[PDB]
């Protein structure tokens, strides 16, 4: 059986994308740059939170110095720390607190492969951290999702290797550096944007540790 699961956190474990939106959406409203929708946070997901103000700005054609810059950028940290001091475990996406109790009933490892500077924090409101043997530290990484690196780190941070895990994901990025890395990839999602070649579950309900097994033995 498969020794170790690797956790992707945002689209899996929880939504930590909707705070980043909100953060960026609230300082845009605030200095009066319309344009921030859920849609246009598309250009911000995964992006640098300083390539991301530039592009608001952009929206207005506004310049500004490196200290409104500076100070518009504090701006949003502040926007987004306040506004995760109210994640709990009500946050978490259904199945997954089940999931974690089962792995962990089984002996099997959990670690978090995110892109999420705020992982260890998000995990701590979620009551999570206890239930985690690792997390990859995404600013130790070379290269992010599409590359392998961070769930390579992630098995090793838990004594495995690759080829021994499951990989949980709910990007197309991020199941191709599931595959990269040796570990075995289940999405949740759909075909269509994951790839036909991958098990796929359409809501994270399904994630079961039954599931799972299922899934390492038929593959
Ligand atoms: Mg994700």
């Amino acid at each position: 059986m498969f020794k170790a699961v690797l956790f992707d956190l945002d689209g899996v474990i929880t939504d930590a994308a909707e705070y980043h939106f909100r953060a960026w959406k609230a300082l845009a409203e605030e200095i009066g740059i319309n344009g921030v929708d859920r849609q246009f946070n598309e250009q911000l997901k995964g992006v640098s939170r300083e390539d991301s103000l530039q592009k608001i700005l952009d929206l207005a054609d506004k310049k500004v110095s490196a200290e409104e810059f500076k100070e518009l950028a504090k701006r949003k940290n502040d926007n987004y720390v306040k506004m995760i001091q109210d994640v709990s475990p009500a946050d978490v996406y259904p199945g997954i607190l089940q999931l974690l109790k089962d792995l962990r009933s089984n002996k099997i490892k959990i670690a978090l492969a995110s892109a999420s500077k705020n992982g260890p924090f998000l995990l701590e409101r979620m009551n999570l951290t206890g239930y985690f043997d690792a997390i990859a530290d995404p600013a130790e990484v070379a290269a992010s999702k599409p590359a392998p690196d961070i769930f390579i780190a992630a098995a090793h941070a838990v004594g495995v290797a690759p080829s021994e895990s499951i990989g949980l994901e709910d990007s197309q990025a991020g199941i191709q550096a599931i595959k990269d890395s040796g570990a075995l990839p289940i999405g949740v999602g759909r075909p269509e944007d994951l790839g036909d070649d991958i098990v796929i579950v359409p809501d994270t309900s399904h994630y079961t540790l039954e599931f799972l097994k299922e899934v390492w033995l038929q593959k």
